[PDB]
């Protein structure tokens, strides 16, 4: 078995979204996924899931029974930096939500999740829209991953 399976290596459940494609290893718009680092600089992303509000994602962890957390750094993209992108993330294990990473616009830091998946079942990520409108809500799962 692999130490650490990348959500980009898997098969989805179901997944919808609010723009094109969901992107594996790339953001929604194709490019290297990019996050607002502490520093104020971007920072960038060889592996990760890229999505745009609103949007589900649903992965099976039958199979991967092996690990014990989902790891991701979240944010909005920062191919929209400068924009009206606001969104939040939710991030379920089976029936409860165990991450609300709460509203982030374009300049927003990246937030690190890091929760327990030991005796769960299924993995759903959500990426709402902020509570305004859908307009530039790219965001992206930095480096997310079963570990
Ligand atoms: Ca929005």
């Amino acid at each position: 078995v692999e130490t650490s399976v990348y959500l980009s290596e898997l098969e989805w459940k179901s997944a919808s979204t609010g723009y094109g494609e969901i992107q594996k290893d790339a953001s929604c718009d194709g490019n290297t996924i990019t996050l607002k680092g502490e520093n104020g600089e971007k920072v960038s992303y060889d592996k990760g899931i890229g999505t745009h509000a609103h949007s589900e994602i649903v992965y099976s962890l039958e199979g991967l029974d092996y690990y014990d957390y989902f790891e991701t750094f979240v944010g909005v993209d920062q191919e929209m930096a400068g924009t009206v992108a606001s969104i939040s993330f939710e991030v379920y294990l089976d029936n409860e939500k165990v991450f609300d990473s709460g509203l982030m616009t374009g300049d927003t830091t990246q937030k690190h999740v890091k929760v327990p998946i030991a005796g769960k079942n299924t993995l759903k990520l959500v990426v709402k829209d902020g509570g305004d409108s859908i307009g530039s809500d790219h965001g992206s799962f930095g480096d997310a991953k079963l570990t």
